[PDB]
């Protein structure tokens, strides 16, 4: 599979959309990412491909460049590849130590606070677009539902992402209005819960009780493994179900768990 000057090898990834399938650029000898989407409501795919073009940051993947053609249905994406691919799978009976989780959550945290002050909430944040560059380090991908917006916050109405990582307050019935901040911290939290835990605090298979174990279940933690009080505390506070108390990025990075 040649596409201009790339050769389509394996699928590596599964994302909001498409594949990523990892591809050869013959030009300059170099493994690219691509993103290969094919149309099938087209609109969100350029306003991805706009907040893409807007990012430089070393915690957030790198756009290389779109291939579009009017006659082909399939667009592609081409991306930096970042080799280790996510940071882990969850669930899984490995978890990261919590020495671990703090190297990769200090990265998440720098990414999202880049991105909020970039005016782009993600609204996609687990472990599995949490990317693991060749020094180390996290890169965030996959901007497939992010939304851009003006002014100090995002004020969304609409229910988008992974069902296991949404925000209590993004899932009432009623359409009611909700920050988008919060959302990301919300994320972050179930999130750092699965470094350390290895599964998703509130799990169902029946997505009507995920949503409601989501709303109204009290966060409870395993006995095994053992993990600090400083960060029960911090898990606690990103996952508090009231996004007017839940705790906010600035004082994130000042935690006793994050600067130990
Ligand atoms: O290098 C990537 C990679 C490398 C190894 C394993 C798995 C992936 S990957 O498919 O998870 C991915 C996804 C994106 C992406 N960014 N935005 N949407 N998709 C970019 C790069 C990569
Ligand atoms: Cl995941």
């Amino acid at each position: 599979v040649q596409l201009n000057q790339y050769t389509l090898k394996d699928e590596i990834g599964k994302g909001s959309y498409g594949v990523v399938k990892l591809a050869y650029n013959e030009n300059d000898n170099t493994y690219y990412a691509m993103k290969v989407l094919s149309k099938k409501p087209i609109e969100q795919v350029y306003q991805e491909i706009a907040i893409l073009k807007k990012l430089d940051h070393p915690n957030v993947v790198k756009l290389v460049e779109v291939l579009d053609d009017p006659n082909e249905d399939h667009l592609y994406m081409v991306f930096e590849l970042v080799n280790q691919g996510p940071v882990m799978e969850v669930p899984t009976l490995k978890p990261l130590s919590e020495d671990q989780a703090r190297f990769y959550f200090q990265d998440l945290i720098k990414g999202i606070e880049y991105l909020h002050y970039q005016k782009i909430i993600h609204r996609d944040i687990k472990p599995s677009n949490l990317l693991v560059g060749e020094d180390g380090h996290i890169k965030i991908a996959d901007f497939g539902v992010s939304n851009e917006f003006k002014g100090s916050d995002a004020l969304l109405s609409n229910t988008v992402g992974t069902p296991a990582f949404m925000a209590p307050e993004s899932l009432s019935e009623t359409r009611k209005i909700f920050s988008g901040k919060a959302l990301d911290v919300w994320a972050m939290g179930v999130t750092l819960y699965c470094f350390v835990f290895g599964q998703c605090p509130f799990m169902d298979e029946r997505i009507m009780c995920l949503h409601s174990k989501i709303k109204s279940q009290a966060l409870e933690f395993p006995d095994q493994p053992d993990i600090a009080e400083d960060l029960k505390d911090l898990i606690t506070r990103m996952l508090d179900k009231n996004p007017e108390s839940r705790i906010v990025v600035p004082e994130i990075k000042l935690h006793p768990w994050v600067t130990r």
